[PDB]
């Protein structure tokens, strides 16, 4: 896929907080491709002309193998150190698929976390993703 950028050179990305239910108590994290012992929030680059909510849902299907009801935009988060600008949405998961693109292609893993444990495992390498949950 083609990477895209805002006018300031930051990479355009989208991500979703995939909750198990409307109570937003458990969220789905996926393993990192290059470092499978780490967890990240599923998301990725926006394609050219792609709306951010479309990108977010597409990346969650690809990386995490779930579909659901797209909810609110939480916010737009910059990672200054890596020059990323990410739109973060809530998704309420209603469909969990068994054999999804990144599982088959690269052995990506997925796992449910209580919110405070997701924050904990994201903090060391992904502190901006941990901040996605602050509100
Ligand atoms: O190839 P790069 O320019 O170095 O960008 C990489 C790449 O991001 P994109 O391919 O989506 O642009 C990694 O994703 P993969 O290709 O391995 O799946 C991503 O790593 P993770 O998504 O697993 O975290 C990493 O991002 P990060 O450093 O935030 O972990 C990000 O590197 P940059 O930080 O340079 O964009
Ligand atoms: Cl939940």
């Amino acid at each position: 896929q083609t990477r895209t950028y805002d006018g300031d050179g930051y990479k355009k990305r989208a991500a979703c907080l995939c909750f198990r239910s409307e109570s937003e108590e458990e969220v789905l994290l996926v393993s990192s491709s290059r470092h499978p012992d780490r967890w990240i929030v599923p998301g990725g680059g926006m394609e050219p002309e792609e709306e951010p909510s479309v990108a977010a849902v597409r990346e969650v299907c690809e990386e995490a193998g779930v579909k659901g009801t797209l909810g609110r935009l939480v916010g737009i988060f910059e990672n200054q150190e890596r020059k990323h600008r990410t739109y973060v949405y809530v998704l309420i998961v209603t469909e969990v698929l068994e054999d999804w693109e990144d599982s088959v292609n690269i052995g990506r893993k997925r796992e449910w976390f209580k919110i405070e444990d997701a924050i904990k495992v994201l903090q060391y390498h992904k502190p901006v993703q941990a901040s996605y949950f602050e509100t």
